[PDB]
Order: C-alpha cells, then sequence, then structure tokens
C-alpha cells in the first residue's frame, strides 16, 4: 500500500516548514530536488524519498544511511546525534532538526499531499475494544455501500485487498502513504486503532481525525508510560479541545471512570453507556441468544431505539456496538443501514466462536494479562454451564504476569488448563508451574496441565457439554509456537479441527 501518483515538493520548501539545517552548511542543490515519499527504514526507501534517520531505544537510523542513499533516497533527515554517526559525507543534502519524530508527521503530509484532508480518518482508543469497535464501523460502512478501509493490529483492509502490519498503528511516514494510497484507490473513510504509543510517539501527528473514540482504560502498558497518568493522558491527546490532535468530533463510552473523566476533557463528546448511565446512546434490553449471540435495543440521542443484533458476547460488547453506532451516525450511517454487517461480522481472535456444527460455545480470545482475563471470564460464566479455560504464558517475558492469572482462572473457571504460549528461550515447565501455584487457593475449579498446546485444545473440547463453554485464551489472531524453531500453530484451526473430530 503505497501511491503510485503522488507529485513531489522541493526539498528546500520541507527544510523551511520545519526550519531544519544543513549539515553542510550555506544549498542551492536543496532547492534542486524533489521529495516524493518518506521513509524511517533504510530497507523501504524507493528513490525519490526522504530518510527520517530517528533515534529509537535500540539504534540510530542514521548508521543506515549508507543503505537508503544506495536505494535512492534524495535527503535525510536526523537529529544532532544522527549527524554524529554519519560524521562528514554523506552523498545527499542531509536536514538536521532536533526533535525529528515531532515534526516528522508533517512532513510526511505534506509530501502525500495531506490525504487525511481528503478521507474521514476515525481513530478509536482504549484499553481494550478497539480491534472490535474498528471491525463493526467497517462492518457497518460496508452495508451502507461506503467505500471503507481499516488499520489495525490484525493488518490492514482496503477494498478487495487484505494485508498484514507491524504494529496497531503504523508509524507516521507509513500512515500517511497507506491514507495517500487510499485515496488513490478512492477509499472514502478509514477506521483505526489508535494506540497510546502512537499518541506518546507521535506516529498520528499529521492526520485529521474526523472522529476519535474511546472504549475504557484499564492498567496496561506501565513498561511504556511511566505511569497511569501518563497513559491516561496520552489518550487525552484526541480529545481535549485545545490539543492539536483533538478529532473534529468525539465518541466516550462512560461506564468506566476513566472513560467518565475522558467525557469531561472532551467537554462535547458523544457519550455512550451500555451500563445504565445517562448518556446520549443507551443500551436496553440485552439478551442472550443460541449461536453465542446477543440482542438489545440502541436508544440514539433523540431518544429513538433501534433493534441491535451482534455476533459477540458480553457486555462490554455491547458497549463496543454502542461506540459503532455513534461513530456510524456522525459520519452519516444509520443503525437502519448498519444492522445487517453487524448482526454478522466476527472479530478475528477476540471472543471469536468457532462453529463447525454446534453442541456448546467455543470461542478463541486474545486475553493475555490479567485484567483482560478476568473480564473475559466473568462475562462468561453462567450458574449452570460449566466454564472451560485453555492458556499459558510467554518465554522471556515479565513473569510477574504468571502468579495471579491462574488464581484468576481458579476462582472464574471450572476447568483450567495450563499449557505453553511462546516458550522461547525459557523452560517450558518453569512457566507452567507458576500459573499452576496461582490456580492452588481452589472450592469450585479443576486444574489440569497439559504441555502440548493441541492436546490441551483436544482436552478441553472433549470435557464440553451441550451448553458448557470453551476458550482458548492467550494468542488470539497471533500464530505459530516459539520454542529456534516457530512451529505452525493457529489457535482457531485446531480447535476447529477439535471440533471436526468429534463423532461417527
Ligand atoms: C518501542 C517502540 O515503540 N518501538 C518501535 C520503534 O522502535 P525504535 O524507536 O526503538 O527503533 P530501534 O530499532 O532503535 O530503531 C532505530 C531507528 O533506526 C531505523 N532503522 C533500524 C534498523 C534498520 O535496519 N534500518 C533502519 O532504518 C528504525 O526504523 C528506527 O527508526 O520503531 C521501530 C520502527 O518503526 C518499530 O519497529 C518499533 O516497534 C516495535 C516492534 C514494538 O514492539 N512496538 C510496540 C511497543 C508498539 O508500538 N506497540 C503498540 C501496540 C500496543 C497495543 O497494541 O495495545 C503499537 O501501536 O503497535
Ligand atoms: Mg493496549
Amino acid at each position: 500500500l503505497r501511491p503510485n501518483a503522488v507529485v513531489g515538493v522541493r526539498l528546500a520548501a520541507l527544510a523551511d516548514q520545519v526550519g531544519a539545517a544543513l549539515a553542510e552548511g550555506p544549498r542551492a542543490v536543496t532547492e534542486d530536488r524533489t521529495v516524493t515519499g518518506v521513509t524511517l527504514r533504510a530497507q523501504d526507501v524507493s528513490p525519490g524519498d526522504l530518510f527520517a534517520a530517528l533515534t529509537g531505544s535500540t539504534t540510530h537510523g542514521a548508521r543506515h544511511v549508507g543503505d537508503a542513499i544506495a536505494r535512492g533516497a534524495v535527503a535525510v533527515l536526523t537529529d544532532p546525534a544522527g549527524v554524529a554517526e554519519i560524521a562528514g559525507r554523506a552523498a545527499v543534502p542531509v536536514l538536521v532538526h532536533p526533535a525529528p519524530r515531532g515534526v516528522l508527521g508533517g512532513l510526511a503530509a505534506t509530501v502525500y499531499g495531506h490525504p487525511s484532508e481528503r478521507l474521514t480518518v476515525i481513530g478509536i482508543t482504549g484499553t481494550s475494544g478497539k480491534t472490535t469497535t474498528t471491525y463493526l464501523v467497517e462492518a457497518g460502512l460496508r452495508a451502507a455501500g461506503r467505500v471503507a478501509g481499516l488499520i489495525g493490529t490484525i493488518g490492514i483492509r482496503v477494498g478487495g485487498a487484505d494485508l498484514p502490519s507491524a504494529l496497531t498503528t503504523p508509524e507516521a511516514p507509513t500512515l500517511q502513504a497507506m491514507l495517500a494510497a487510499m485515496v488513490e484507490r478512492g477509499v472514502d473513510t478509514v477506521v483505526m486503532e489508535v494506540s497510546s504509543h502512537a499518541l506518546a510517539l507521535g506516529r498520528v501527528d499529521g492526520t485529521r481525525f474526523a472522529v476519535g473514540a474511546f472504549t475504557n482504560l484499564s492498567r496496561d502498558h506501565l513498561d511504556f508510560h511511566p505511569s497511569m497518568a501518563d497513559y491516561f493522558e496520552a489518550k487525552a491527546s484526541l480529545f481535549d479541545p485545545d490539543s492539536a490532535l483533538r478529532a473534529r468530533t468525539a465518541v466516550v463510552c462512560i461506564d468506566d471512570d476513566a472513560g467518565r473523566a475522558m467525557a469531561a476533557r472532551a467537554a462535547d463528546a458523544i457519550t455512550v453507556s451500555a451500563a445504565d448511565r445517562p448518556a446520549h446512546w443507551r443500551a436496553t434490553d440485552v439478551a442472550p441468544t443460541d449461536a453465542g449471540g446477543q440482542q438489545f435495543t440502541a436508544i440514539d440521542p433523540a431518544g429513538v431505539g433501534h433493534h441491535i443484533g451482534i455476533r459477540l458476547p458480553g457486555r462490554y460488547n455491547v458497549a463496543n456496538c454502542l461506540v459503532a453506532l455513534a461513530i456510524l451516525d456522525t459520519v452519516g450511517v444509520s443503525p437502519e443501514q448498519a444492522v445487517p454487517g453487524l448482526r454478522e461480522i466476527r472479530v478475528p481472535g477476540r471472543l471469536e466462536q468457532i462453529d463447525r456444527g454446534q453442541g456448546f460455545l467455543a470461542l478463541v480470545d486474545y486475553a493475555h494479562k490479567p485484567e483482560a482475563l478476568r473480564s473475559v471470564l466473568t462475562t462468561l460464566a453462567h450458574p449452570d454451564r460449566r466454564l472451560a479455560v485453555v492458556f499459558g504464558a510467554g518465554g522471556d517475558r515479565d513473569p510477574g504476569k504468571r502468579a495471579p492469572m491462574g488464581r484468576i482462572a481458579a476462582q472464574l473457571a471450572d476447568l483450567v488448563v495450563v499449557t505453553d504460549d511462546n516458550p522461547r528461550d525459557e523452560d517450558p515447565t518453569a512457566i507452567r508451574r507458576e500459573i499452576l501455584a496461582g490456580a492452588a487457593e481452589v472450592g469450585d475449579a479443576q486444574v489440569v496441565e497439559i504441555a502440548d498446546r493441541r492436546d490441551a485444545i483436544r482436552h478441553a473440547v472433549a470435557w464440553a457439554r451441550p451448553g458448557d463453554v470453551v476458550l482458548i485464551a492467550g494468542k488470539g489472531h497471533e500464530t505459530g509456537q516459539r520454542g529456534g524453531r516457530v512451529r505452525p500453530f493457529d489457535d482457531r484451526v485446531e480447535l476447529a479441527a477439535a471440533l471436526e473430530a468429534l463423532e461417527r
């Protein structure tokens, strides 16, 4: 996804815009060169690109200048540390800026012709539910017959094409190029996951958001953000009226202390509640249905109810759908127009129910981490049925997560099966042991250890009873099993297979 019809911008114009210094000083050559693309990865440069040589946690892009020059880069944008790495002559103009990353987004939006002013870009932020919400919006938009584009963790979707992505939210130069390509392909609306990383690090800097939405907040990403406050503030970038990143219109789920705080921040948010608080949109008559679905009445700000049906379980997925409906409405798609696409979309690995022919509920979920697991389980237990859950943790990752995670599983599940999720270099048994240490403390559950992930799934399936619910957690859409080798593995495929192998 790169556009193929970008007119350039003179290098000297860019230099002026961002007030950059030249590494070689007073260039005439700069007045001559044209910039037709922007990238911050040397190996991605196409001839005519500006290479942003950035500093980062693990290296400095200026060390890759030689490579960029050889792939055709017309010029380089870096900081004072960058000039130090380059030492003397690079064969192209080197623009120096303190804080390049804080200005990259605008440069990219300049060269790709400000694609986001020619599109309706919807950004969705929050701790959980970003993916699911972007999926519902994109589903509604399709049903109304709009040409939509989706950008998030599972990948990028435009028209007939679907392609993968390194990050929940791409870096500025990629994002701007994607949006430019979408413009060429005649997309008119784009939904996006906007992570708090992306906001903190300037990834969305040159982008006009027509709608910004907030799902919720609970503790996550504290290995990046120095505190919970900082985490909230990063997200606020999208809602504060005076903020450079304020979206044109704000949709904010209450239901959450953090949610309630964001509404106030936005000052004029369209508010959304599935938990019986007054809001512009509310949910009533929430009923579960056969085939693991949910139906409710969504009441718009005019106070008119709409019959919504959705393939996803859980109260918070009702909240996701309300956010979707609020977004869709402000962008000119009514519930009536939207509902055929919501009735039937499945979001990969987010409470994705797998049905290879009846019996009981079988679901795959992304939920790793203590908090995510607690809510997933709670919204799946009904006094009756029986709830089984297979999971494990990743090797060479903070172990602190393992201990209570099994504890959560112990109080809420009826059957808990501990297996291997990406062990890497770490010894598999040491990982499972620590989770099981949590499963001790059990007056309810029944805990097992089956190392082999495949047999674990097999075990829980054969254990079910018509009406029971099985949950494979901790991978969602993400594949493979790392142990050297990446053994093939897709949680959705085995499980569909395990169900396939069940009877004469
Ligand atoms: C911590 C973080 O935000 N990391 C991202 C960031 O890394 P960095 O600044 O530390 O880069 P580092 O390798 O020093 O590289 C230095 C610079 O030299 C450049 N370089 C480097 C090597 C090379 O061969 N050629 C080259 O040009 C790099 O592009 C980079 O500009 O920029 C790199 C290039 O864009 C990304 O690969 C990297 O994403 C890594 C994979 C990552 O794990 N990011 C996570 C933390 C992240 O972004 N997470 C959120 C998800 C949260 C959620 O989904 O809930 C997201 O929005 O994706
Ligand atoms: Mg997150």
